[PDB]
């Protein structure tokens, strides 16, 4: 219509419509082994779903999950043994008794196990987990036929097959690592390949079916999670650990000298958490390498993680940029150097190879300029921790006044206290700057007011730790930074079920409503 | 440096910085008007400079005025009797004095005005102001001199000479307005131009002197407030009156018919404050018309108001995009209908003859797509108002966590009522909704409780009316939009002096130290 001219009738009811990629939404940080049960550690199987319809009626719409793979002997995601696997202890083995796969007989007496014993749970549950799978290979039904399609998926062979024969070299050998391994498996020479296929068949054939009985648990609680309306975020952790397939598969695109041991490992300098910063001791990237086969490995991660999950935080986003490089023979992380990362170059690859891709970037510690333009350059949302808000003046960029739509706000991540924990610990000028900032009615109840602080945000996704939804003390931290013992192990208390929190999901669902969340 | 090479040994401080342009700020919403003294209404002399000392002591750096020009005969700036003028009612009389124009004797008996009345002044000032205009035309010393280059400047000239003529003609006619003026000086005749000259020489001369004088006072106070880092935000009504020079000097760029009459005038339809909607009255612009050379009125109209101002807010911003015509025989403007406006094109022109401009779009009221695509192609922040946040859902833009950041929140504006006056009307469910987003001590301070929500907000500039520091009620009310009678008229309590008010200083300054905006 020229300009002057009259609009048509309906131009009062031409009003502008709410993008549905703007929605404001609220989740829960909670990983499956917090689960309460008997057999020492939480499952994929009735406390998974328990926990979906909960969050549902709540109002929250996204579950965050701490990364799935199989965890180092402390119980840790970020050093695991695999990159792509999945921890077969998360395995329900009441879902392997509908499945076919177990008699309820078999199934073992409960333990108390008030925390994860990685250990116990192992003992307890890897027979059972065996047993059904060796049932599973042997049967000739429609369970078989998918555990077939699984295997020759190219998608999942390109890692399953190398993770397979990892796990039974070191299943033959009494090494420490495969540094120590004979030369022809430790260099992966095909004869030497070719016998351990031969004497190691039925173990290899069995760890495969684990690795598809994971599969099959893991897309069931994520349709189910899908049906309730939840998103399930993931955790791509930056490192892997030396003793992996990964490493051992990939030497030329890490830091390795020629006999394969690590020339630099992986850490941060002095912190918050250590004064001799955080060595976490895994082995680092060769970049330029990588670059040259396109990121392959990596573009291989993202498109296992698209299977897994809706949307996928990544661990140490700043780690692309730049990445500390510690001497590996060195004690403390505090002597080392930053070494350039390869900004957006892996990212477009990863658009070229994947597609596009729901990213969360955790760019959380030193932030130098090249971080936040990366972060800016590929349009991830960051990240906003309310436990660091206090320090230092009003600039800080935790304070809800500096907080950006694309953004994620936490009371806090796995890595901090709990709120009660972290309330108790403060400094008396954080504590009063804090108070002038928030609402707080009872000490008791400052996990609420930190809760109702992140809803306020305009940040358009906030995250709570479970721990924080039940007002749970710093013995419920998951875990501390720069230590190698008690961490990862934290579960629901055995006595509170989903069936008895109506009052906290009633006070949620009030605030998501107030603060346009739902 | 290439991919996985060192960093060199200062990359933890290469820090990113904050953009100056990004600045928080806070500001105080003040007409001149409004200030105390003994001459009926607020001027250009100590009381403004006393303000700009206290506004600079709290930590705010933004002073928004309302329109500066002369105004209609109930005090409103919206419908002046010209678009770039100054009310010379606003000229210190005691700055003439130390100017030389005046002396102490001739300084008028003080007189009790608690609230303005136009009329009043009018008839207390205007004898001296033209006084002391023909002791400046009569002189030869360095006021004449500064004088004649503002009379001769170019870009005052095209504006001035035709608003001294047609003050001039309706000094010599009789006519209520132009539309009954004959034909001759109703059309704009040279030899009738001429003649007005000749017999109205000296009103002409006077009119322009008095223009000069407004100028002179003006640039004094932007000058001081400069100094003490207050940036001054003007107001750019949408429309200007029947009655002018602007309509006059440019019929065919307005929406009349061959005689001068007005074929439509502006309002809205029916909205908050008026069940038949707001009818203004005012002509309307024929914009295919302006359009053809190069809007060059409204250019005018802008490079005026960077003259005078930092900053400006478009009044009316939406009619921009939409236009509500009214037949200009009606008795009320809910018989009427939307218009096509000229959108980007009217501010390319802008840009193309001015340059970079600091533009505040006032968007309130009915919001449609063209409106919300119109602002953001231009770059322009609009705006939110608290009072207008607790009707409706969590979806309403007007609350905090909806703000923007490019965008400036307003506890209200001078067509709202003060928030103590807001409180005390206020609809009982509306305002046990507000109670659980707002901070709330005691009722009387219910003014600060929505200051500080202004001050946490992302959006980067908060603006109070000085009424709400003040905590007044609903007398202090500025402007009742769809009513005639006792508007424009507040005045700070002739009691209250920018001495005493160190303990709201204080407060204010906690508050912008508290959310960053100092
Ligand atoms: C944890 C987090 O650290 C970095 O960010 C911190 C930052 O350092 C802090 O300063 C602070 O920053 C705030 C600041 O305080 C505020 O003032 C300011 O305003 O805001 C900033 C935030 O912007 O907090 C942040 C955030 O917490 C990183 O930047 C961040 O990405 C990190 N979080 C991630 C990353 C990892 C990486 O793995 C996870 O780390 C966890 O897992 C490891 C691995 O298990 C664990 O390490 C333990 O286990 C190792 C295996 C062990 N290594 C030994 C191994 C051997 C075998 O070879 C031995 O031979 C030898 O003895 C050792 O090498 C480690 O010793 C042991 O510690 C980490 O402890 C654990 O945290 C994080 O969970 C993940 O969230
Ligand atoms: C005022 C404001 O109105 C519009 O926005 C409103 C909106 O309409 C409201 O509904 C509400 O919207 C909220 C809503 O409630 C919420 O639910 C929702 O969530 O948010 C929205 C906000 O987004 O509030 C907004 C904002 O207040 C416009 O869109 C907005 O731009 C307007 N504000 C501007 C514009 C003007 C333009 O004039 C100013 O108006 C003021 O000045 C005029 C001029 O004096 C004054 O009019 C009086 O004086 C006239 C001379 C007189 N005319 C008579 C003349 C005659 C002869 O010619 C007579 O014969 C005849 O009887 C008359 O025509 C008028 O009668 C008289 O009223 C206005 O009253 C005065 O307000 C605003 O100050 C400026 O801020």
């Amino acid at each position: 219509i020229s300009v002057g001219e009259d609009f048509p009738s309906e131009y009062e009811q031409w009003l502008p419509v709410p993008d549905p990629e703007s929605r404001r939404r609220a989740g829960v940080l909670l990983h499956p082994t917090s689960f309460r049960g008997p057999h020492g550690i939480g499952d994929l199987g009735e406390e998974a779903f328990r926990f979906i319809d909960w969050l549902h009626s709540t109002g929250c719409s996204v579950w965050q999950v701490l990364p799935l793979v199989p965890p180092d002997e402390g119980g840790s995601p970020y050093a695991g043994q695999d990159a792509n696997c999945g921890n077969t202890l998360l395995i329900s083995l009441d879902e392997l008794v509908k499945d076919g796969l177990l008699i309820k007989d078999e199934l073992p007496q409960p333990i108390d196990a008030d925390s994860v014993n990685y250990q116990t749970a192992n003992k307890l549950k890897s027979p059972l987990i065996t047993k059904a799978a060796k049932r599973l290979i042997d049967g000739n039904g429609e369970l078989k036929s998918k555990l077939l399609d699984f295997r020759n998926d190219p998608s999942i062979s390109c890692w399953l097959e190398d993770a397979a024969y990892f796990a039974a070299i070191d299943n033959t050998l009494n090494a420490y690592s495969w540094f120590e391994w004979p030369e022809p498996l430790k260099n992966r020479h095909l004869s030497a390949l070719e016998a351990i296929y031969e004497s190691q068949k039925e173990f290899i054939d069995l760890f495969i079916a684990k690795q598809f009985l994971f599969q099959r648990q893991w897309q069931k609680v994520r349709e189910y999670a899908r049906r309730q309306g939840v998103d399930i975020m993931g955790d791509m952790p930056i490192y892997v650990g030396y003793h992996s397939a990964d490493v051992w598969a990939n030497k030329k695109h890490f830091l390795l000298n020629k006999k394969g041991f690590p020339l630099l490992v992986s850490g941060v300098p002095p912190d918050l958490f250590s004064e001799t910063g955080q060595l976490w001791g895994s082995p680092l990237y060769d970049w330029k390498a990588m670059e040259s086969d396109q990121y392959s490995w990596w573009v291989n991660r993202i498109r296992r993680a698209q299977d897994l999950y809706d949307e996928c935080r990544i661990d140490h986003f700043r780690g692309f940029a730049g990445f500390w490089a510690v001497p590996s023979e060195a004690k403390v992380a505090m002597v080392g150097r930053w070494k350039v990362g390869p900004g957006k170059s892996l990212f477009d690859a990863i658009s070229k190879g994947v597609g596009k891709i729901k990213i969360i970037a955790e760019d959380l510690g030193v932030i130098t300029k090249d971080v936040v333009e990366l972060r800016k350059s590929i349009g991830a949302p960051g990240m906003a921790v309310l436990q660091f808000a206090f320090g230092g003046g009003a600039d800080n960029p935790h304070l809800p006044h500096n907080h950006e739509v694309n953004q994620v706000v936490y009371s806090g991540t796995h890595d901090n206290d709990t709120i009660r924990g972290w309330w108790d610990t403060l400094d008396q000028e954080e504590k009063s700057k804090a108070m002038k900032y928030l609402s707080i009615a009872g000490e008791d109840d400052i996990s609420w007011s930190v809760i109702q602080a992140a809803f306020s945000s305009t940040a358009q996704t906030a995250i709570i730790p479970m721990q924080d939804i039940l007002g749970l003390g710093s013995s419920a931290r998951m875990n501390t930074p720069a230590t190698e013992v008690g961490n990862w192990g934290w579960r629901i208390p055995s006595s509170t079920s989903f069936d008895n929190l109506e009052t906290e999901s009633d006070r949620l669902r009030d605030l998501l409503s107030l603060y346009g969340r739902l």
